[PDB]
């Protein structure tokens, strides 16, 4: 298919989603947050980004293929070797940046969260990933992996999603038309499931915007959709990236996407 994109290089592009941002009642502090998050990335990796002929200086950028390349080897290299005593953000805190306002938590989870040692040690070192305790205790009671049944049916894991979700007394804001996309991938070898990837869904009179952290030390990228399928596509295209392994759990809030 075809992928229309943004680095978020240029300010022309970043007062564009800034824009979008506040128009979705986004709070305008974490919006600064995260465009400082957004310049201090691009400052730090720009000689390793200038080389990535994919990468748009102005403006949006087309590609025919599943996913951007972006040089992931290098920029992580940069990043451990400039700061080598933690890390980068990822997408879970991104996305959780963007849309924690957008989620209601009202129970501290005190179950396995083995699969965030790594966010849990940026939200302490890095102030690119700075919360509340409160909002720390939602991205754990939201993000924890979830316990599964080892079965392949994705309805069923679905469900049980939600199901978990509902026993940690997580929902979400309604009337809105920002929701977060959160790639599910299945581990039978610890029996549950887990947001392998996520960013954030903003359905605009052009389609749908799609804005994520494409992963630790990797860059961020905002993509202009047609419709949620291919936000589906896309996001299975990145988990699929990855010989016999289950297929993801592409939930839109609560629901199967
Ligand atoms: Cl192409
Ligand atoms: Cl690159
Ligand atoms: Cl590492
Ligand atoms: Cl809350
Ligand atoms: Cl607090
Ligand atoms: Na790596």
């Amino acid at each position: 298919n075809k992928l229309i994109y943004s680095n978020m290089i240029d300010k022309k592009t970043q007062n564009s989603v800034k824009e979008i941002l506040k128009e979705n009642k986004i709070n305008e502090k974490d919006i600064d947050t995260f465009i400082k998050a957004v310049n201090n990335y691009n400052k730090l990796q720009v000689k390793i980004l200038q080389n990535n002929i994919n990468i748009s200086k102005s403006g949006y950028s087309s590609i025919n293929a599943k996913q951007v390349p972006y040089n992931l080897e290098k920029l992580q290299d940069n990043w451990v070797k400039k700061f080598p005593d933690y890390m980068d953000v990822n997408c879970r805190i991104t996305a959780f940046r963007l849309f924690k306002d957008f989620i209601n938590s009202n129970k501290k989870f005190t179950g396995d969260s083995i699969d965030l040692n790594v966010d849990l040690d940026t939200i302490m070192n890095n102030k690119d990933a700075k919360f509340s305790t409160k909002d720390v205790e939602k991205f754990i009671n939201f993000f924890s992996a979830i316990p599964a049944k080892d079965t392949d049916d994705t309805i069923k894991i679905a469900e049980q999603i939600k199901n978990e979700w509902k026993k940690r007394k997580i929902s979400f804001k309604n009337n809105k038309n920002i929701y977060i996309i959160n790639g599910f991938l299945r581990y039978p070898e610890t029996k549950n499931v887990f947001i392998g990837h996520t960013g954030i869904c903003i359905k605009t009179k052009n389609g749908i915007l799609f804005l994520e952290k494409y992963g630790v030390t990797s860059p961020y990228q905002v993509t202009k959709f047609k419709n949620k399928e291919d936000v589906k596509n896309y996001m299975f295209n990145r988990l699929k990236m990855s010989i016999e392994l289950p297929d993801p759990i592409i939930m839109e809030n609560d629901k199967l996407m």
